């Protein structure tokens, strides 16, 4: 169970996050630094971005799932996103 | 046609790049200073390995990927790594 919901208050107009896409989830490359999602600390570069609010990407394209979050993310008030937690290492 | 070939002649015993599972391909979370990715410049985080050598990671779980790609790298030799190219963009 790798999945978690994070609560961002956005009363900030950018979650600052890079987010990738590739030619059910959208990656997320870096957080840049400030917030909103380097001030709560919770969301990391590798996790997968798979909902935000009730607007869910596992079924959509990478490109209706940008202009979706980018749609919210200029909505007035707080915003949830759904993450599932990645695992990394080095070779 | 996104995906390119990456040579790399490995007579470095660790490729530096820090790759990322989640609970079609591996993605590259990092890439460690210094080589032997670094060193060849062409991947980038945020770009998606699909296949080592001859050994294709499309159809592969993440933990045999990550197995076959360790045993290959622990090869004397060059290695030869298949890589999607991603795009990215801020929100």
């Amino acid at each position: 169970l790798n999945i978690i919901t994070v609560t961002l208050n956005m009363e900030y107009n950018f979650l600052g996050i890079s987010i990738v896409g590739q030619s059910g989830g959208i990656y997320i490359g870096s957080i840049m630094k400030g917030g909103a999602v380097a001030a709560d600390g919770r969301i990391e570069p590798g996790d997968m971005l798979l909902q935000v609010n009730d607007m869910n990407f596992e079924n959509m394209s990478n490109d209706d799932a940008v202009r979706v979050l980018r749609d919210i993310v200029h909505k007035p008030g707080p915003i949830v996103l759904t993450v599932a937690k990645c695992w990394e290492t080095s070779v």
